[PDB]
Order: C-alpha cells, then sequence, then structure tokens
C-alpha cells in the first residue's frame, strides 16, 4: 500500500528531500539549498505515522535507508556528501534543472483555478507556466490577467452591489437621525465604473507581481493541447510556437451564451460587457433568471435603473423554489419588473450607441409569452443571461484522447485526473462540480500539493454553501427542501422555519415579515440538518460558519444547545422551533 | 434511577397527562382537556426508550398501569372514566385548580430570565405571577417591562451603534458614486432617540399583551421572599400584601455601580440613562473600559461627540488582550481619545442640567494618573460604567437560607437549583454563569421544561460566543489566546492568523490591515479549535454560525475542508495558514 505513495511521489516530485526534523545532516542540506535558492518538497518521516516503513522503502531507488535521501524529477541524487560534492563543484544547478520537458507544470487559463494551481506548485520547486488570454467579445471588450471573477464576475458584480445597498443606508439615515433628503441625491454610473475598474486594475497587477515573484513564466498568449506533453501558443503578434510539460492544468473556465435569434449578438451585450460599460445602461431588459440575471437587474434598479427581466419558466433552476419565489417577489416589490412566461424572437436596432456622447442606443424587442400572446417595447440596454459555456475545441485538439460529456465539461477522476493520465482539469470545466470561485481554487492548490508534494488530501465538493446576492441576499447550504423530500420521502423530513426582521430595520421602518429562514431535518437520522436555507441581509457572512457545523454533521439538538449572539439575526436559528408539520404561522 | 425521575415529574408538574401516541381513550381525555381550557403536559411514554419500565412505575402512585392516567400537583386524578365522570359533573375545573398554594410559580423580576421562565411554564398549565418593578435612577429615570437589555441594553445600545454606522455608510455613498456631500450633515440626537424609544415601547407592550395571552398574572409590583414560599409584595400605592408560590425563581438582574467619589451621583450618569436623554450629551467623558463603556463612547462619537474615555488600567478584562488593544486603537484612530492609567476623585458642577431649554449642564472633573501626575478637565456630561452588581438584600430575607457568594450573587446547582429546595435562580445574578440575554432566555425556558413538563435537558453554558458592538466589531467564541496558554502550556498551543480587508472597503478607501482574524489550536488534541476570535464588520453574524461547530468539537482540519462563500469576510477562515510562531506576517 505505502509503496506505491512512494513511487508516485518520487516520481512526480521536482525536488523532493526525505528528511528528520531532529537530524542535523539533514539540516546541512536544507541550508545548501536554500542559500542555492532552490525550492524543494521536504517530507519529515518522523511527523507521518508509517514514517519507518517509508525510510525502509526508499531503498529501492537509491540502496541506501539513511535520512536525508534527495531526488531530482524522479531520479536519487545523493546523500549529505554526495550533494555537498555537487554545490562545491557547481553541479548542483545543472542537476536539478535537468528535464525532459521545457516545464514541470504547464497551466492553461490565468484565472481564479489556474493562478492558485501555478502559484502552489512553484512553491514545491515545480518550474511553472501560466498560459492567459481574454478573447474579445462581439463589441471588443477585454480586460486583464485574473479570470472571470476577478475582471467580469464575483469582485465588480458584489462591489456595484454594494453600490445599491447603499442607497437604502441614505434612506434609514434620516429615521436614524441624519439631515440629508434622499430624494435629492442621485447616482453616477461612470463614477462608479472608474472607482471599480481601478480597484481591479490593482488585483491585474497583483497577480502578475505575485507571479514573478513566484518564479512563474506568464505568457499571455493563447494555449492549445495538440498532444498530452506538447502546447501550442499564439502571442499578441499572432506568433506561433510549443512548448514542453510533464504535467498539464486545464483551466480555462467559460464564457457566456447567446440566444439563436436575430440581433442578440449585434445589438445584445452580457455581463462580460456590464462591469466596464462607459455609459449608464437606461431603461434595460435583462433575459434570463440565473443568479447572474438577478443579481445584475438587482443593482441596477436600485442605482435607479429602469429595469424588466423577462423568464422563460422559473427562477434560480436548481435551488429551493420557495427561497427563489421570496427573493423574486422582493425584487418586484422594490421595483424590478418581470415579464412572466416569455421568451425573446429578435433584436431590432433603432439608434446605435452614441459612442462620442457616451450614451446608449435605442432597440425593439420582440417576443412572445408562453400561451402564445405577444411582447413588444423599446429598451436602450439588452442584456443576455442565459447560461455560460466552455468551448474546449479552442483549447483542446480532439486526436489528444481527453474525454468530455455531452455538455463540453471534462470527465475526470475524483482526484481531477483526466482520461490522459497527465492532464488534468479544474474549475468551472470540471464536468459535475460546483461552479464557484472558492471552489477552483481549492481545487487547484489541493491538486498542486499531490503532485509536487506527496500529499493526499483530495478536494470535497459535497454541500458546498452559496450566496446569490440579489437586493434582499440568500445564503444557502446543502439540499433543497423538494430534493430532500424527493430523496428521503415526506413522512421523514422535518422542516423547522420561521420569519424574523433584522433590528436594524426597526427604526427603519422597514418590513416585518419578509426575512425567512429554515432547516431541512431528516428524522430518522437524529434529525440530522440537510439543508440550511436564509434570506436577508448580510446571508453571506450569517451562512459561512454554518457550513462548518454542516460538513461535521450538525443535527438540530446541536443548534438547539448552542446559545445566541444578541442581538443578530444570525441567532434566530438556534431557537427554531415551529415544523411545517404543525401548520403554525411562521411570523413574528 | 428512572423510578427517581417519575417521581420528580409528578409531584411538580401542575397538570400532566401519561398517554401514548396512538391511544384512543387518551386522545378522548385530551379532547375534554383542551376543550375546557385546561393546559397541561403530556408525555407520550411509546416516544422514551424506557416507557415500559415508566408505565409499570406509575402504578406506585394510582394502583393501576394503563394509559391514560391525569395527575395534579402530586394527587392521582384517574383514568378515562374518572375524569369524564368529573367533566359531566361539572367538579373538573374545581380539581385542576386545587392547590395548597396561590400559584404553581411566582417569578421575581421582569426581564429576560424572567419573562422567558415564566411564559413556559404557563404553556403547561402551572399558574404563574411575573412580578417586575423599575427602580428610578438618581435622576428619577425609569422604564417598562422587559428588563435591562430591552430598555436600557442590548436594544437602545445597537440601535445607536447602527446610528454611528450610518455616518461611515453616508461617506462610502460618495466614493460608490452617490452626489451627496457627508461634510454638510449633521446628526439630531433627540430625533434618534424618540425613534428608539418608539421601538422600546412597541416592546413593553408586546411584552404585557404576551403574559395576558398566556394567562399570566403579570404585577407591576416589588417583591421580596420572606420565606421558602411566601412572597412580600409592595405595589404603586405601597400597599403591601403576601402571595404565595409553589416554585420561585430569582430573576432580578443587576444594576449600574458608582464610584465612591463626591459629586459622581449627583452630577454623572450611567448608561440606564443614557438611551432616554432629552439632551444630546456633548463633550462627555466616560470612566471605564468595559464593553458597556467603550460601546457607549464608540458611537457617541461617529454621531460628532467630543468623547474621551477614562482607563484605570487595561481595556476589556477578562477578553482576550490582543484584541481588546486593536479594539481600543482603531477607536483612538477614528476620534476617541483616551486618558490611560487615570481614575477620578470627584466631579463639581459649574452648570446645572438646563431642563427647559433642553441643555447639558457644565462639570470639572479632577482625577489622577498611576504615576501621581494630575487630571483636570471641563466636561458637559460624565457617563460611569465601571461595572454591575446584583442588591439581593432588597430581594431575599437573609433567614430564608440562600446561600450567597462573597460578590452577592446565587449559588446554584448546575440545574439552577439554590440551596432551598424550592427556591432557583437564572440569569446575571446566577453566579459563575457568562451574563447574557440568549443565556438567560434559554436558561429560563429549559428550567420551566424540567419543573412543568418532565424534562430533564439542562443549560450548557460552556463556550457561549459574544460579539462587543464597537465602531469596528469584536465577536469571540471560546478561549482567548493568553488562557489557552495558561492551561496547555505554549507548547501544546498553535495560533493561525491573518488580516483582512472587507471587498466594500477597496472603491471606499479603507485601511488595509486593520481587520484581524485568529484560531486558537491545541496540537495534542488533533489541533482542535479553542478559542476563535474576529475583528471586523457584521463578527457577530460572522461569529454565530461557528458557534455550533466549536459545540460539535470542530478542528483546524474541519475548517479547512469546508470551502468559503465569495465575496465574504467570514471566508477568511477557512483558509487559515500563517502561525504565529512562524514569524510571517499575518498581512495580505
Ligand atoms: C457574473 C458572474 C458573477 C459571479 N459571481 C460569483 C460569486 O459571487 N461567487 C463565486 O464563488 N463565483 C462567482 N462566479 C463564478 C466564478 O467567477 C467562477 O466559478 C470562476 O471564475 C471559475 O474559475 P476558473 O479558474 O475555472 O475559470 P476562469 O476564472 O474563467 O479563468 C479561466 C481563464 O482562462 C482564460 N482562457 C480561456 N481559454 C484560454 C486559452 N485557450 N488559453 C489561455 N487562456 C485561456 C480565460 O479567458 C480566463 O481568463 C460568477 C460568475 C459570473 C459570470
Ligand atoms: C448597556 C448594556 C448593554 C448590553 N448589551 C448586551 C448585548 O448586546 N447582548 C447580551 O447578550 N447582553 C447584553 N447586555 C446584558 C443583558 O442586558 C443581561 O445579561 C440580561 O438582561 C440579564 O437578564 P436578567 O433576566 O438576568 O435581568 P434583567 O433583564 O435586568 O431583569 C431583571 C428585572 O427585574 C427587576 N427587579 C429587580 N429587583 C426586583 C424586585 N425586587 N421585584 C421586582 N422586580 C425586580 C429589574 O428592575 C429588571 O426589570 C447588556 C447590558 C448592558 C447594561
Ligand atoms: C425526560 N425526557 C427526555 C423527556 C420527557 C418529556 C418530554 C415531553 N415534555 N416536554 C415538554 N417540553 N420539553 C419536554 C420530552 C423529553
Amino acid at each position: 500500500g505505502t509503496s506505491q505513495w512512494l513511487r508516485k511521489t518520487v516520481d512526480s516530485a521536482a525536488v523532493i528531500l526525505f528528511s528528520k526534523t531532529t537530524c542535523p545532516y539533514c539540516k546541512k542540506v536544507k541550508d545548501v539549498l536554500a542559500e542555492a535558492k532552490i525550492k524543494h518538497a521536504t517530507i519529515e518521516l518522523d511527523q507521518l505515522s508509517n514514517g519507518s516503513a517509508i525510510q525502509k522503502c526508499l531503498a529501492s531507488f537509491s540502496k541506501i535507508e539513511t535520512v536525508p535521501q534527495m531526488f531530482v524529477r524522479g531520479k536519487f541524487i545523493g546523500d549529505s556528501q554526495t550533494v555537498l560534492k555537487y554545490y562545491s563543484n557547481d553541479e548542483l544547478a545543472g542537476i536539478v534543472n535537468e528535464s525532459k520537458y521545457d516545464y514541470d507544470l504547464i497551466v492553461i487559463g490565468g484565472g481564479s483555478g489556474g493562478l492558485a494551481a501555478g502559484k502552489e506548485a512553484a512553491k514545491y520547486g515545480a518550474k511553472t507556466a501560466v498560459l492567459d488570454y481574454v478573447e474579445p467579445t462581439p463589441i471588443g471588450t477585454t480586460w486583464g490577467l485574473g479570470g472571470t471573477c476577478v475582471n467580469v464576475g464575483c469582485i465588480p458584480k458584489k462591489l456595484m452591489h454594494q453600490a445599491g445597498l447603499l442607497s437604502h443606508a441614505l434612506e434609514d439615515a434620516e429615521h436614524f437621525g441624519w439631515s440629508l433628503d434622499r430624494s435629492k441625491i442621485s447616482h453616477n454610473w461612470s463614477t462608479m465604473v472608474e472607482g471599480v475598474q481601478s480597484h481591479i486594475g490593482s488585483l491585474n497587477w497583483g497577480y502578475k507581481v505575485a507571479l514573478r515573484d513566484n518564479q512563474v513564466t506568464y505568457l499571455n498568449a493563447k494555449g492549445r493541447l495538440i498532444s498530452p506533453h506538447e502546447v501550442q501558443i499564439t502571442d499578441k503578434n499572432q506568433k506561433v510556437s510549443t512548448i514542453t510539460g510533464n504535467k498539464i492544468i486545464l483551466a480555462t473556465g467559460e464564457r457566456p451564451k447567446y440566444p439563436e435569434i436575430p440581433g442578440a449578438v449585434e445589438y445584445g451585450i452580457t455581463s462580460d460587457d456590464l462591469f466596464s460599460l462607459p455609459y449608464f445602461p437606461g431603461k434595460t431588459l435583462v433575459i434570463g433568471a440565473s443568479y447572474v440575471a438577478l443579481e445584475c437587474a438587482g443593482f441596477l434598479a436600485s442605482l435607479g435603473g429602469d429595469v424588466t427581466v423577462m423568464v422563460r419558466s422559473i427562477l434560480l433552476r436548481g435551488f429551493d423554489q420557495q427561497m427563489a419565489e421570496k427573493v423574486g417577489d422582493y425584487m418586484e416589490n422594490h421595483g424590478v419588473k418581470f415579464a412572466k412566461l416569455c421568451v425573446p424572437d429578435e433584436i431590432k436596432q433603432l439608434k446605435v450607441v452614441d459612442t462620442e456622447n457616451n450614451k446608449p442606443g435605442l432597440l425593439l424587442v420582440k417576443g412572445h409569452y408562453t400561451d402564445g400572446k405577444k411582447f413588444e417595447e423599446e429598451f436602450e440596454t439588452v442584456i443576455f443571461a442565459v447560461g455560460r459555456e466552455p468551448q474546449l475545441s479552442k483549447v483542446l485538439c480532439e486526436t489528444v484522447g481527453v474525454k468530455l460529456d455531452k455538455n463540453g465539461r471534462v470527465v475526470c477522476t475524483d482526484d481531477e485526473q483526466t482520461t490522459v493520465s497527465n492532464v488534468y482539469a479544474i474549475g468551472d470545466i470540471n464536468a459535475g462540480k460546483p461552479q464557484l470561485t472558492p471552489v477552483a481554487i481549492q481545487a487547484g492548490r489541493y491538486l498542486a500539493r499531490r503532485l509536487f508534494a506527496g500529499a493526499t488530501e483530495l478536494t470535497d465538493y459535497s454541500n458546498v454553501a452559496t450566496t446569490v446576492f440579489t437586493p434582499l441576499e440568500y445564503g444557502a447550504c446543502g439540499l433543497s427542501e423538494e430534493d430532500a423530500i424527493e430523496k428521503y420521502g415526506d413522512k421523514d423530513i422535518e422542516v423547522y422555519h420561521s420569519n424574523f426582521k433584522p433590528l436594524e430595520w426597526t427604526v427603519a421602518h422597514r418590513e416585518d415579515n419578509v426575512c425567512y429562514m429554515k432547516l431541512v431535518c431528516r428524522k430518522s437520522d437524529n434529525m440530522r440538518v440537510l439543508g440550511l436555507h436564509v434570506l436577508g441581509p448580510n446571508a453571506g457572512e450569517i451562512t459561512q460558519g454554518y457550513a462548518v457545523a454542516i460538513k461535521m454533521g450538525a443535527t438540530k439538538a446541536d443548534f438547539d444547545r448552542t446559545i445566541g449572539i444578541h442581538p443578530t439575526c444570525s441567532e434566530t436559528f438556534t431557537t427554531l422551533h415551529v415544523t411545517k408539520k404543525s401548520g403554525v404561522s411562521p411570523i413574528v
């Protein structure tokens, strides 16, 4: 059992030292490597259980049973005297640099998972390249290093969400005694875009500095895997070349889809364009009903826009539908309009974007409702949020042999391995995994440690908590109510729930019975918490701590016996008692 | 062991039905019982693992072994046939109202614990009186039903904290693109107090309605326990009378202390007065360094006041001192002045309070620093926050036999029982317990269930989480870092820590490395999390969820394997890696 772990670690590591904490001969070698500025993995054999068995099994590669032993790319290099002989003869640097390949690791894609995989691999001596290239949108929008979240995703959207929230802050301040007139204050879109884009630019720059200070080679070029170990690159001048790597990580992400209808690509935009748009969108139509669509429609309305959402069927497909409907009712009562059971047919241009004076165009949208009735209205901006997809034909040559699924995502084992033994995939293109930035970052960091440091820890993809940052935020961990009932049967499911009102909302005269939370529990398993759901302010900060308890198997009793922090919204989870089966009202 | 429980349940329960879930004869009794508006506990013997043995032991009381069995105040009443006979003969109401005492329960104190104990007892048929009286402050301040938190504690102070937070919201709004000018906006204290007091008034009313809807007798009179079952009441006309009860719950809380210096009582105020003060305090001296003192100074400063805190020795004695100092430093960087190592000697009056034109007076404060140098300065308002204390001498005739510790608090067993077998104590006066509203509420509700419904669950007072609502909030759960080291030794303690910056602070140009969090772990117990500490916005919402995981025995590995929610502050707890031993900087 242990023998095949050691073969795997020795064959994959770039520079690895087998050591012991107590040994000073090991200390002698560590310092030689530190002074020579050689980075490497170290496996302190006294700090592991089967450590005495590994010391003996090392001899299969080296013919010695003692410590230290140093390896470079699968090859035994020496004990303390032999490495010191290489240092003293200036043979060391050429030994640790000799490789069959240009790089130990090539990462295709410089986003959340790719940059994390890259930086972590370089820590343990892997010679690493990171490739990133941002294909422009149809109107030519492009951005810097860091991926979807940093440039056109979580970071800009939560910053605009905050701008929206500050509007109700201004309203609330009058009731708390501040002398301002909310009625006489307006919002400047381009001022906000300049602040958001300036922060994004400091992140582009930070990532490039991080790569340089880890000796990671960053190539702003489009990557294409033509064979298991060969990557073809194409730079800004359209110059083609080929580099080789031992291990390959695909981390190229996704991009927004367009519907197959006239005018969409020509006259619409997507979220890729929204976050650096130079003019205010004006009267906007959002087509779609995913979290992206609702989040954007949500802050556009809070900033003062005339906003409409076109919903084919339901909101937030895949999420708990009671919570989804409460999310949607809140938005509808605070000035988002909904065109229900409606799909688009064409977009007609009426005015071209006034690019000089910084103004939007004018469009005609024509569609029909699900019964047959017709839709026709004019908008200044149309935003499509109808899903995202990878396009691995751009990245991946079919002859290489990497299996994809029917959606176009990479089929992987539970350690991210593809059907080609040295190629891996992480992040949104890994089939079946939650498409979330913290997931990609963990997957990337954990894989790098297994490749180049002898680690065994895998990424746990179950019960990952989410938050939808609509004007009233919605946090969740675990199963929706309908999924629990389906998997276990309604007679085994108990649901504790309650409305609540933040203390902050009392003096501000906000609504009484709009915030809501519930625990979905399995009776036959000690009333285990199957899913947690909360609609209210700061839902992400509320939910996050409970994801730890859910990972650990929390039960209703665990929540009961824990004491609240007062006054908070979150404490309401510690005294839930009304069940749905009882019929009692959840109001306060 | 099972027989000792049954004898205790039968003796103290007011009205209790022994039953089985599927039992048409039991259902026949239940329908008679609540038709006549008779509240009662019910124990469904088929829901307990040793319900077979319990059913037998009932015969020691009734001479029968079947269900249903109905008891009133320790006396067996009958089976199905017997109870119905009493019903159709109009004898039943007189049976269930038969008592040696006026009340099954007398609660002394109408605050967090007492209201919660009383309402819960009444649900199971206990005849209940709740006594509450508010001794006016030296200047005459008084308030309504609900206790310290509702009237002069958590509720008014967090509303005022929120008023203070809204000032940085208005500042942050400009950077996010709103057109207002923060420097042209001022705060109106009396407008804020009016809104706060109107919300407090609606809580006062809501509690009176809740007691009436539960058939609890509310007496607005001061109570005094003259013998184990005898309570002397004095009403608002000084009429004196005596009521008896079977069980007595003491829940009278504490009040603010005054230092024994000239002018303190005469010319200063406490928090009891601050939350309904008709005029803005103006230039203010806060004397003390507890969380009350720091919280009040904190929002006074955010609302535009000139504020000084006089600190005898250290900030937040009893909390983790590295966190206390970071809390202090932030306040001092945001306009709170500190007079360190200093104590007051006397307050002298320069102007009487102008009650007509609604203005504070003027005071001269004189004191000294620990090295002997002199303090002398003028202030409009002086607020004493130098601790709180009970005064059970005005509650407890010494001859009754209730033992007290050296601080004046009631020594109780771990089921809240005092040295007199039918008297219990809950809330702030229970010696050695955390002094917090959720603790009082939970202790009161669980005690009621044990007295009157046969419950056995005890209140768990370990690892109760806290939040200090200073201008930058500080949430904690478990041991301080210095306590962990003292109990286990520095060599067995490992601390993971990190700075962070809320995403909301980027565009608003706020501080880079002020927010801070750490996890205090025990190496020899599989890196068990001993204490969690976070300084930052929404610290209470952040901390609460983690209290469940700490209750469950969480380890560093459990935090590591849980994925974060992005973008949130709380997610930083899921990727901590820098140790204090390592000497690496916690900046980002
Ligand atoms: C509007 C929006 C909001 C979101 N909000 C959140 C949120 O609040 N929280 C959250 O957890 N997640 C959020 N997400 C999802 C999150 O952004 C993704 O899960 C994450 O970015 C995926 O990381 P990745 O490393 O798999 O891919 P990416 O971050 O997309 O990185 C892939 C990178 O590789 C580049 N690339 C592609 N092909 C090539 C090639 N051939 N050669 C070189 N480079 C290439 C891409 O251009 C891109 O730079 C949001 C997404 C969107 C669209
Ligand atoms: C400024 C301040 C802020 C606080 N903030 C928080 C916070 O954020 N979170 C938190 O958890 N805790 C907070 N606390 C603490 C919280 O208020 C107490 O822990 C809690 O109220 C204790 O409840 P109790 O039932 O023990 O006492 P109380 O709530 O004080 O109730 C006792 C009641 O009995 C009355 N009484 C006294 N003697 C008699 C008598 N002889 N007859 C009749 N009635 C009598 C008293 O007047 C009072 O109304 C704060 C306290 C203060 C002072
Ligand atoms: C002693 N055990 C474990 C027990 C006994 C009775 C009940 C039901 N009566 N009740 C009401 N509120 N809590 C309990 C539940 C548990």
